[PDB]
Order: structure tokens, then sequence, then C-alpha cells
RNA sequence: UACCUGGUUGAUCCUGCCAGUAGCAUAUGCUUGUCUCAAAGAUUAAGCCAUGCAUGUCUAAGUACGCACGGCCGGUACAGUGAAACUGCGAAUGGCUCAUUAAAUCAGUUAUGGUUCCUUUGGUCGCUCGCACUUGGAUAACUGUGGUAAUUCU
RNA sequence: UGGUGACUCUAGAUAACCUCGGGCCGAUCGCACGCCGGCGGCGACGACCCAUUCGAACGUCUGCCCUAUCAACUUUCGAUGGUAGUCGCCGUGCCUACCAUGGUGACCACGGGUGACGGGGAAUCAGGGUUCGAUUCCGGAGAGGGAGCCUGAGAAACGGCUACCACAUCCAAGGAAGGCAGCAGGCGCGCAAAUUACCCACUCCCGACCCGGGGAGGUAGUGACGAAAAAUAACAAUACAGGACUCUUUCGAGGCCCUGUAAUUGGAAUGAGUCCACUUUAAAUCCUUUAACGAGGAUCCAUUGGAGGGCAAGUCUGGUGCCAGCAGCCGCGGUAAUUCCAGCUCCAAUAGCGUAUAUUAAAGUUGCUGCAGUUAAAAAGCUCGUAGUUGGAUCUCUCUCGGCCGAAGCGUUUACUUUGAAAAAAUUAGAGUGUUCAAAGCAGGCCGCCUGGAUACCGCAGCUAGGAAUAAUGGAAUAGGACCGCGGUUCUAUUUUGUUGGUUUUCGGAACUGAGGCCAUGAUUAAGAGGGACGGCCGGGGGCAUUCGUAUUGCGCCGCUAGAGGUGAAAUUCUUGGACCGGCGCAAGACGGACCAGAGCGAAAGCAUUUGCCAAGAAUGUUUUCAUUAAUCAAGAACGAAAGUCGGAGGUUCGAAGACGAUCAGAUACCGUCGUAGUUCCGACCAUAAACGAUGCCGACCGGCGAUGCGGCGGCGUUAUUCCCAUGACCCGCCGGGCAGCUUCCGGGAAACCAAAGUCUUUGGGUUCCGGGGGGAGUAUGGUUGCAAAGCUGAAACUUAAAGGAAUUGACGGAAGGGCACCACCAGG
RNA sequence: ACUACCGAUUGGAUGGUUUAGUGAGGCCCUCGGAUCGGCCCCGCCGGGGUGCCCUGGCGGAGCGCUGAGAAGACGGUCGAACUUGACUAUCUAGAGGAAGUAAAAGUCGGGUUUCCGUAGGUGAACCUGCGGAAGGAUCAUUAACGG
């Protein structure tokens, strides 16, 4: 490039581009035209009382709104130009603390000062991490509760613990009104992380929230919700979805006044009937005992983790009639498959992708480089919903909030997701294939029946009829279609409503041609041994059942490959070939791949967790 | 401690590089009980900066009429301490960074017989043949009236 | 007057000047107060100037990294110099005016780049060196970019001002205000870096100042950057296991034997911790010192990498099965996995240890010490030639002024060596001294004293004084050369012509000159260096003209003609007009065989018919001449096979291209028939080759042999029909310079091989070019030459663990021979 | 569907040498005189020496004179910067062209020793034309020549 001047010129160039890029950035949060600054703040320790840092936080003017349990209000600033709204959370309370943590502009986090955090708060912390940080603050209460001989070390011993979660970040403390102030300066200049889940969608958080009944009797009637703006400018034909009960409906949008704003009833759009999208999930045209069979779980484990998939034939039922639905393939990589050839009326009630990628591409395109008449970030709208149960509105006054996001086009149909997802350490209970799990699957909460597959770049994938502890696995079931990337979490009942977390990961690509294999291999002793030729028992017990399985090729454990040329005895001995010779301490074995399907067990409706704690 | 080892071939002897070996410096991973030293926004961006601080100053010895004070003794010009303000000096030292800059900077060597110099130190300070037992006019400090949304504005 | 090495210095005299935007010659304060109405001691501030100190500012000599795909730069608008000025604190093209046309450069100017602030210095390192230095000390530069100022002794100052640019804060929209490359903090950038703490107590600085201020600085906080010390256990008895010793044939048994291992037993001793008190300190913290509690290993529990080779430590067990993976490299995985993943065991370092990148030593793989160039990567095609580098032998202290000495010249000038004085501290090497040791530090030690705080290096360049080998350079050869006296012309003597005005005092010194004497008067020698002469020759050395041969081709004539041409076979083609053929000729261009050689000449490319001319050329011979004139060469220049390219001529043969015919599962290579440019000559381009001895040029030493060419020398004998004298041709030697061969344990070398490819770790005669694993690639781009084709110079991105060189065997011959056997054959049974 | 070249849009933007022009602000010079003060002149007056010499105060005009002096301006100078073309140098959106890649088992299917330099065959390999090399495997003979 030569010429020092231009060399330098050029660098100039580029340093005004990334300036640009960044301040282009940074002026969407907590301004004049910004939306609020949205602070969660969760107290990790049971020791810690959040309402005496929240005091401490709270001085600015106020506005103090309150609700059932929570108590979170709206802080306005000139002094710093800036606009805060604080939300208090509860750790083990995961309901809350997942469905309004997805929203928030940056977390905070207390920590008391002789120990690191509670193991409820570790669960908290657990979950938060695997489905998205927006930006993690460390702040501590009890330093200047000590003298200072004890305090340099409670400092150090503080930094000690947290370096195992997280990796490395100052503890900025909160004991008096001027810490607080260098912690909100802290938080108003961060390195925002973007979220793109947020960002993608058109999501608003409610401040209020009003029930108009058309009829009482009917249980139904028309919602306020009026909030923020926050993701995309959000359209009214797009349908919208509320975290804890459903996608459906919304008929009309108005902007009234701003209820704070940082300098101190007209209606926006109502929905067209041909251009809204319609509600259309499917194609309209067609004591003790619980202990025992745990530990026939753990028994089925413990069996199908030293021995991949051993079944052992059945000499009542006859062999080619409980393995009907079976077929043979010589190499699992490279026979072909046929994924049109074995279908339910189940896949004929779901929507399939001509091409994915092209359609993700479109559909993000439309968002970003197209604008669409609708209201923009950052205005205080109100939200009429013609269709909603009365008890969200009871859920309202309860403590629990209300957030509500407007979809992507194609958001609302069933699809066959499947989830790059792998298991938590924390818990250890062995868990079935097609057990009933609940998914977190990005502002969707559903019980479903999900199917455990490998992660591998190939087109089948086997079953695997176990969770395993390293393994990342591919849980595939039909549920709502989400356009990826997505968090996605697992958890279970325990005991008395106790929601445990299992497994996490990503959305991967959603699509119903990605098929499941599940496989049984049948176990034979060769009790007689030619060079190059066998004599195998107990591997079948008819006669006709050598003969129905015939060009399914033999494997053996110690690597060996074979294929059968006679049955000789009335009962299961088989003549079989192969390429050298068995050892005497070996075993035959033979596969057989059947095409299996997720069962339809999906529902939106999901219980209030209770706090969580250890056992 | 003036050192070498594996790798071309059927095998050998070579040229020859690749790889290993030791250092030293930055980053980073994993782990970390004692104790004494101790580097630390140089590299990328000599990019941008919210807020606080970083440069002030009085002796017996320039100017005291702020009762601002305890306080003389009373017509005692000025008893004392002394805010403020004028005056004098400093603020050009220090700190910071390495962008510029290739006989430039810089280093040793010489020169000012080609110059400037606060301060400090020693000299010089009735050499001059031409109201002074004390000269003049202001201006802050203070009193009082104000302007401007606003300033260490006036 | 006084002084420097040198003044247009300092001092003195005279005539004057001395700015109204002016120069000094106290209209000042404090402290005690005191003596014959007047005189006074001490201190503070001040002041024109001088000197000083702290500096600043310009100059001087020497010393920078990479680049030629940067070779000419500078000068209209100062470039180099001269004179006068302007401005400046001054010296100057610093600026102006007038002149002159200069100044720098292959000793690399000018232009670029730099991931450049320079140095002290850091890391490594035998010796040499290589790399780094933003960074606490010194010097410089800048406060977002440029610019211009105020005030002041000092600023082109930014914690001062004024503008424009770029950002950017508060508005009441009229305006106002900026500058963290200061300390903390944020954003941003990133692989990458700490507290919006406390204090002026230490160190020092500033002020009016025994008092005030100090994000300079100190002190704590974060801190596995790096560095020093150093715990995680010690002893005894048992209980086993081994090893030796003794007694026992052995098995076995003992020891006041050894060595291990024990969630075995016993006691004692401790620190990490929690905590008091003191000390520390500006107040703290820490370290140090005390009470109190505080330890049985089944924890107050050590990690990080590894166990195929390099490279220490397992062919241990299970899982996965050329999958997953491991592995820097070589490689492993395809089922007994020595390499993956676990367990166990073990190794390495150890409060540390992995990885990535940069750089260093290894790398004698950048070579100055100290590499290589026949075949592995490489010597230019060849010669000339400038700068550069290098270069034969030779030669052994004094005359005046002052007290035997000091002053003055030295001696042609340097390089070299040695000494001396100057060369910042820290860092480094290093002396001393129990920081408890140590890294450190500069302290400390003894009954108020006694001491330390050294030293060495500090390259080059510049001063200094000796040395005179070695290496340069000079002193007399048209002799206007030295040393002495004998004279002239001119300018001058600073005192002796008491005081003088003087034409003259004398004396002596300087520049040009005429003879004389004097010097042992003055020229080293002739390289087994070179040049140049001269002698006889010698050669396919070159050019011009001339001449000859033979073949081929064409034409004319005669004769016989029906086939001839070609091939492994064939076929295309010519011919009955009349081929091929045999002969007589003519013409056209070509080429100079056999002679022809391990010969010859030429710088190489290359050069072969006779005769003449032209100018060369080596070697030999010389008791010739010049006397260092030489070797190799960047730049630059002639020649340069074939092919090619421009203009002409001529075209016999042959022939790129192009046209036929054969040959087939697939032939398009293959073979034979024609045929254009070309091959030839003349004049210009082109400048490349396997341009090859795959071996730069010059010089020295180092084995043998017996042939050849040229020249010379010495010769028994043989031939010119015995030769009448010399003279050519054979034979035996010797010398010089060549062309080559044989052989050697000269020595080299990886070897093949080589009398050089030797005299090379026992490494240095001079010099030129050039190579750095293999490809990309002699490619792209740029410059330059060329009509063009092309040539010369010439990368990188990316890519691989080999590519390569010499020699030794033979699995195998689709290579050939033998030889064997009534389990093979002949004769047969 | 994913890369990465070329490119229609002078695509736009910014900087360094610049040609020409314009030129903020400071400084210097020539001016200028908003004002401030003084020297006079009157009118009211008090004193001394004998209405006259000078005094203290007030107010007035006399463009009477004098000292200081602000704004602003011509001119010089340094000079940031602004506009216009050229040389550039760089950053940043793009219809399209030519490519390639993963996905379709979809349709049709004998010769040569090895080179080097040039020129032609069609760019290269290969072949041929001309000139060169070995880095490519030497068996047999060779005294007389006089009459």
């Amino acid at each position: 490039e030569l010429s020092r001047v231009d060399q330098r010129h050029r660098a100039s160039q580029l340093r005004k581009q990334k300036k640009e890029a960044v301040l282009a950035e940074k002026r969407q949060l907590g301004g004049k035209d910004g939306p609020p600054h949205q602070v969660l703040v969760v107290p990790l320790h049971s020791r810690i009382s959040l309402p005496e840092a929240m005091q401490l936080l709270q001085d600015g003017t106020v506005h103090l709104n309150e609700l059932g349990n929570t108590q979170n209000f709206m802080l306005l600033c000139p002094r710093l130009k800036h606009r805060w709204f604080f939300t208090s959370a509860r750790p083990g309370d995961l309901h809350v603390v997942l469905d309004m943590a997805k929203v928030a502009d940056t977390i905070l986090f207390l920590l008391d000062p002789l120990e690191g955090w509670d193991s409820t708060g570790d669960y908290c912390l657990s979950c938060l991490f695997a489905q998205g940080l927006p930006t993690y603050t460390l702040a501590v209460q009890g330093i200047s509760g000590l003298p200072l001989k004890k305090q340099i070390d409670t400092r150090k011993k503080l930094s000690k613990a947290v370096e195992k979660r997280f990796p490395h970040d100052k503890l900025l403390l909160l004991d008096t009104q001027q810490e607080a102030g260098m912690l909100l300066r802290q938080l108003a200049n961060q390195k925002q992380q973007h979220l793109a889940f947020r960002d993608r969608r058109a999501y608003l958080f409610a401040h209020a929230v009003d029930f108009v009944p058309s009829e009482e009797n009917n249980l139904v009637g028309t919602l306020k919700i009026s909030g923020y703006v926050r993701g995309q400018t959000l359209n009214v034909n797009r349908l919208l979805h509320i975290v804890g009960y459903g996608d459906f409906q919304m008929k009309q949008i108005d902007a009234p006044g701003d209820p704070f704003p940082l300098n101190p009833k007209v209606l926006m759009k109502a929905d067209p009937g041909r251009q809204e999208s319609l509600q259309a999930e499917v194609i309209p045209d067609p004591d003790e005992e619980a202990e025992a069979k745990m530990l026939e779980k753990y028994k089925q484990e413990r069996l199908e983790e030293m021995f991949p998939d051993e079944v052992d034939t059945p000499r009542d039922v006859a062999a080619r009639i409980r393995f009907q639905k079976y077929r043979g393939l010589k190499s699992f990589r490279t026979s072909p498959w046929d994924p049109k050839e074995n279908l339910p009326q189940d896949y004929a009630r779901i929507f399939q992708f001509q091409n994915f990628t092209n359609t993700r591409k479109s559909i993000f395109k439309e968002v970003e480089e197209k604008e669409v008449e609708g209201a923009e970030v950052g205005w205080y709208v109100t939200l009429h919903v013609s269709e909603v149960p009365v008890s969200v509105v009871e859920c309202f006054r309860q403590g629990t909030p209300l957030i509500a996001f407007s979809l992507l086009p194609h958001e609302q149909k069933m699809s066959v997701l499947n989830m790059v997802v792998r298991r938590d350490p924390g818990n250890t209970e062995p868990v079935k294939a097609k057990e009933e799990l609940i998914f977190h699957c990005g502002f969707r909460r559903f019980r479903a029946s999900p199917l455990f597959s490998q992660h591998t770049a190939a087109d089948k994938h086997k079953l695997q009829r176990f969770l395993t502890a390293d393994m990342a696995l591919v849980a595939t079931v039909y549920a709502p279609i989400t356009f990826p990337p997505a968090s996605v979490l697992l958890f279970k009942q325990k005991s008395n409503g106790m929601h445990s977390l299992i497994a996490t990961g990503h959305l991967m690509s959603v699509d119903p041609d990605r098929m499941v294999i599940k496989r049984v291999v049948l176990s034979g002793h060769p009790f007689k041994i030619f060079t190059k030729m066998a004599v195998v028992r107990y591997m079948f017990f008819n006669r006709e059942d050598v003969l129905w399985f015939k060009p399914v090729e033999l494997r053996t454990k110690w690597g060996r490959r074979g294929h059968i040329k006679e049955p000789l005895g009335t009962h299961g001995h088989m003549k079989c070939s192969f390429d050298g010779k068995l050892k005497s301490q070996d075993t035959v074995l033979m596969n057989l791949y059947k095409r299996v399907f997720p069962k339809w067990t999906y529902d939106p409706y999901v219980p209030e967790p209770v706090p969580w704690l250890k056992s």
C-alpha cells in the first residue's frame, strides 16, 4: 500500500467505520429514542435479602409499580440521561426467572461474602447459562459488614469461589448509595451481548394488562397488553405468542402516551382479514412400585451400555412375526433408505419445507432488509387481543410477568424439531427414550415424547434408548416450528412438582426427513466351528426363521463378517459362512433395523414449578 | 559443558532440509499452602472520554480600617491574630506517551575569539558639576444597585 | 595597563551622539535602640552592569537499518559560492538585491521503505557473532490535526490564548464551553495489561516560606510478568518380603547383617490456620516476637504433561475396532491396538507444569574466524575494459636565546603498536560485609570509638608521548641539486649620530640575480613479472581475388529399351512420345571425402582444393630495450554455432509447413512418394545452445613412464644415383611451451574418480562470478534492448517431506546355457 | 445452495502531491479618534503684598491647545483552511458474466536412448526441420618395405 500517509489514512478510515458501527449500536438502548434499560436482580445465596440491596439501589425519580408477590419499579435520571427498569427474581422459582430473564437487558447477581452462592442459586445459574446470558454483572453485599482484616481476605476467597463458574469478572460491591452510583454507571456502559433469539422477532414487555370479557360465562375476552416493544417493528398480521400460554391471534394495536418520558388513545392498526396469518397448527384435510420401576430402569441402562442393543429372541413368539417390520442392512453408513417409504398418519398432519435454508434466508432478509408499517421499537404501545383465557390476568395478579412476542411467518404450524442437546452432569437419573419431558425450546414450554439419536453427519441416525452422560444427542419430536438458533432446555417432574434439569443445547434445523433408525441385535453362541464355517445355536428357534432372514449379513463382536448358508435342525441350528475362523470365546450377532417415529404428545400448558431444592 | 538425535533406500555412504533439544519473551490452559522482591493499556486505536483530583504560595520584615475575632486604654497615627483583595514569585520543573523523525535524533569529541541567561554567589551601588523632615493620580478588598437560561461572565 | 596560540580583546585618549514606545545613579520595609539641635549598628527587598552558577542555543570531526523492480540528483519558487544589506540573541542564503554556474554521486548521491525516537543497555553466546531496546537513567519530540501568538529570563506553552479542520457538551435556540500521549475510571480496540483507595511521614521540588501545597513521590489493593528462599512429614519397635553371611547334602534355622513395604503400634517436634498482646506505620497491612487452641495419614490428601522410536517410564488389564481418534516428525488404528479411551502401575519436572507465536544457541544450513560451485543447488559463451580489490626483490636529530640543561625547528606525510588523560550513574565483571541462608541491599563493627561506600571494562573517532619492523607516499636526471664563501637590483634598519628641523647617521633583515669552489656531485637491478624489438620458422588462424576436383540436377545427341522408382511386405509416382540405363558434351549451384591422427591453430563460436596478395598470431633463440608498465574485474565494449527476422541475388541436393499412399478392436505415431519458407551468398537485427573439460582467471610447491606437435641445442651412424663444402629426410638424447595417454598407498574425496578436483578443523597467495530442501518458476508484474519472435534483470501467494548424488547386491528375466533322474526318455520287457 | 474473480453503476466517500483561485486569525506598519485627563477663558467668590501676582471650589462653551487612548480600516507578513481539473492512493453497496464445489448409480457412450537451442504444426505435451551433446555398453590387426 506504500506511502506511510496512505497506510495511515486507510487505517483511519477503518477506525471511523468501526466507530460508526459501535455508535449506531449503542443508541438503541436507554435514551430519549431508546426504550428503558431492564435490569433483573437475582440474589443467588439464601442469606441475602433482596429488599436491602433493592432499597440501596432505588436511590433519581422513582415510580414504584406493584404486583401480587414481586415488586418491580421504574427509575428515571437526567443526571446520567438513563431510564432503568429494575425487576427482582428469586432463585429456585425457575418459572419467573426463566420467562422474564429472556427479555431482561442486564442481569445483576448478588453474592454473599462468606460463601460463593447457594445450591438453589447454583441450579438457577446453571439453567441461565444453559438458556442464554443477556449480560451478567457480579455484585456482593456483606463486604463492608466486616472489618478490613477479614475484608480483603473475604474478597480473595470470593474471587477463588467465582472463577470455577464465571471465568473472570471483577466483584463490584454494594454497601452505600455512592457504590450504587458506581454500579449504575457500570450498567449504563457495558459491552452489550446481542442475544439474537430476542432480536429476530418482535418481543414486547407488558406493564399493563386489562381484561375485557366479551362473555364472562365463555371465560374469554379482550386483553390489553400495553408495554414496550423491544425487538423489531411489530406487525399486527403476524401472530402473537405468550410465553406460558401459547400462540394465538391479536386483533388491534393502539399507541397511547408514554408513562415515563425522559424529558417531560390513537389506534395504530386493525388486522385486515385477508392479510392476517391464519390459526392453523395442523393440516385441515386429514410408592414402592415406582422404586421397583426405577431399579428396572437402572438395570436396563446398565444392560444397554456394556452391550449396545442386545435383545434376547423370545422362544415363545415366532421370530419373523415379532420383527415383522425390520429389515437388514449390509452397512449402516452406505446402504440407502427411502425417507418416503413408510409413513403414518402423523406425518400427514404436519408441514414440510421444500428448502429450509432458502426459506430461512428469505424470512430473515424480509425482516432485516425490509421495513413494515408497524410500530417501531421503544414505543409504549397497547395490544388488544380478541381471544385469551381469563386466568392469565389472574396470573398477572399472582406475581409472574407477561411477555408477548410477535412471531415470524410459518411459526405456528407443527413440524419435526431436532434439538442438539447434552446431559447436564448435575442430574444422573436414567431417562428412557420415549419418556415425557418438558422442553423449554426458546419462549415455548411443553411436554413432549422425544427420540434420542446420534449427532453425526450421515443420513440415518441410530436411535438411542437412553440418555448418555457425555455423548451429545439429538432429541427429535413433533413440535411447533421455531427458527434456529434457539436455546433448548430439558426438565422432568422429580417429585411434588419440582422441575429438575437434565440436559440442554441448541435447536438444529427443523425437518421431518431426518429419519431415526431403531436397531435390534440378536445374539448367538457358535457351538461348532469349522474353518470359515460355523454351526450356531440359540439365535432362532424355528426352522423357517433362518429362511426368512437369509440375506441379512452377520457380524461378530471380534470383527468377523459372514452370511448364512443353510439351516440344519428343526430347532435354531444354523450354518454360517465366515471370512475367518472364530475364537472359542466368541459370539455372532445379527443387526435388524426399523424406522421409528416419535409419539404425538404435545400440550402447550405447563404446570407451575415449585421452588427448587436439593435432595 | 566449543554436544547432538530421528526421518529419503532392498541395504550403504552422502548432500540436504524437515522434526526433535535448550533458552528467552508475550498470550493462554490447568493447578496453587508459606515467605521476601517485583513488571503491569507499549504492540491493536498518538482512537474517544462521564466524574473527582493532579499548581500553588507569608515572613519581625510590600499593602490590613473585613469587631472577623479574645483584646488593649481610651482623643493614644498604626496594640495582636487575620478571611478577602492588590502586589511579587511559580505555573517553562515534574508526570505522560513514541506518532513523527535515516546524518535527522542521538553518542563520544571539540568550539562560542559567533551568542542569550531568572535565580544563586562575589564585585559595582555619594565616579556624574547639572516638597526631599516625603510628590501625584487612580483601582481592587468593602458598601450599595443590577443584567443574562447559563460560565472562574461581568 | 593586563592577557590568549591567535583580537577588530580588555584598558586608555579625543570628537560627538544618548531614542518621549526613554538606561542606571534606592520617594521601600523590619529589628533592637544609642552617642555629641546632629550623627548611627544588624537585617530584608531592590537595582544599570560585571563575573559566576544552572543552563539554552547554534556550529566541528567521526559513527545509522533495508532497498537499484531508486542512477543521476539540485537549481524558474536558493540550488553551491562572492559583495552589501534586512531580520535575528548571535555566525551563516536565514531572507532580499546584483553577480558567478556552481554543489552531490557506484567510497551507492537522490528517491523510497522502516512492524525506526536514539543511546546507556537486554537475551543468548567457547572465539567470532546473532537478535532486541515502546519501557522507570540521559538526550529528543508531541499534547486530536495544522497554524499564529500573549506574558515572561526562559514557551511558538496547550491542566494559557486566537483561528480553520475533525469530533463533541448545555440550552430558554439569543448564545456558552471544550482537549485524560497526568492519577484513578469508562467505552472502543483487541491474544494482550491493576484501585474512580490512603498520605505528604520518607525522597525531593515550588512559594512571600523552621509553618503552606504536591495523583512528583510514598503506601496499601489487583498481580502464577519474572526472580530468591522454602513446607506437604522425622525417629524407634514390630509384621512380612527380598538380598547377601554363617550353620545345614538340601529343605530349612539364626544374626545385636543389609534393603525395601506396611489406612501396623509407640511416643515426642513442628508449621499452615483461628486468635490475643506488642512491634511496624502518617494511620494501618505485611514480615519479625509472645501467650491460647491447633496433625495420624482411610487427611491440614500436589499438580501438570507423558509411557511405540527421538525420549525416562508397561509388549499389564478392559472398552472402541483404518471408526472414533492419536501423532511436532517417523508413523499407529483394518481384532492379541506396545500409539486411541479408561483403570492399575510407572516416568519427567515439581507449587508449578502444558500449548501457541516471536526471536536466540544448535546452523561450519549465511560461513570474518569458517561453507560450497565435475556428477547432488550452483562457473558468466568468450575476450577486452574503467571505478574497486590486490600487487616482486631492494637502503643500518640539531643551530640560535636564557638557567650540563630549559625554550625553537624537528622528521615527507600517514596507516600500525604502546603509553598517558579524558570519557554520567544504574546495568555488567568484581572487593568487603551471616540480609537467618539466598535474590537483594550498602551497610555496618567494638564498648562514645573503629571503619566501608573500592576496582576492571567503557569499543571506534579525536588529543598525547615513545617505538620504526611491516604497508603506502616523497625528496637531484630539460639540473632554475644541496653546502660554503665572492657580488649586484629593490624594499626595509625601530636604535649609536646629548636636545634637535634635517640631505645623509651607521648596523642588520627580507624578495630577483652573475660567476667560483665544493659533493667519491646526483640514475638500486633487469623478476624462471610484463610490454616492445630483432632471427628463422610454424599452423584446417582470418580476409580478398584466383584455380581445380568430383558428385547431383537440368538440357542437347546416339543406342537398347519395357518397365523404372520404393519397402519387413506393399502401395503413391515417372515412362513406350519413350523412362531407368551406357556414352559424348554443355550449364547450374553445392561441398571440399578418402589423406584426417586422441594431431594442429584460434578468446570461444569454430577452421581441410591450388596459387598470389593482405595484415595478424603463439612458441622458440637472444650477454637487445623500456623498468613495475602487472592479476582479476561493477560500469561499458567487440566476437558469438544452428535456427529465426528485415532488404537484394541465386536456387543443385535436402527439406520445416502442406499434399499422397500403406497399417489396423481403436493409429491419428510408424514407413516410403512430392514439396514451400529455409538450407547458399551480400548488408543489417537477433545474442541463445548439452555454447560441456558438465571443472573461472593469475601464481607457487608436489611422483614416475614413454609417445606426439612446434622451436632450439648436442650428436655414432643411414639416404640426395658414394653428393665436391654446407644442407633437407631417419636414429639416440637434453631444454622450453603445448595437445593428449599409461600407472602410483602424493594426498584428497560420499564415492565414481582426480597429478589436481592435491598442498582443507595442521582450516588465510590475489581476485571475479555464483548456490542455499523440492515445486510454483526462470512464472506474473515492472524496467530495458529488440521490426518481430524473443533476450537481460526477475518475485510472491500457495504447496510437499523429501527431491537428489555416487557406488553394492539381485527378488526377477517374459535372458541364455549346461547338468541330473526307468518315480523321465531311447531300445525294449 | 456455498465460495471467489471480472464487471455494467464517473457507484459514493476520504487523504497526499498538486495547477489555478480564494483566504480565517495573530503580528508589524500607516491611519483613525469613542472617550479620559490636563493647560487655558469666563461667572460667583475668600487671602496675603499694594483694582493688580498667585491660591481653594463649582459650572459653561470656545471642533483654542495638549498627554494617554478603544472600536474600526487600507497595506505588508506568517498562514490554518475552502473551491476547481490532473496524478493518484484507499474505503465501501451492487444488477449481471465466466467458473468451481456437495446433492441426481437420472439420458447417451502399441511405441519410446535422454535431452539443449531455435521455427512450424493448434496454446502447452508430442512430432518434425537445422546445429549440438552423453548425463549412452570397443571385439580383430598394425616389426619387412629391399635387388
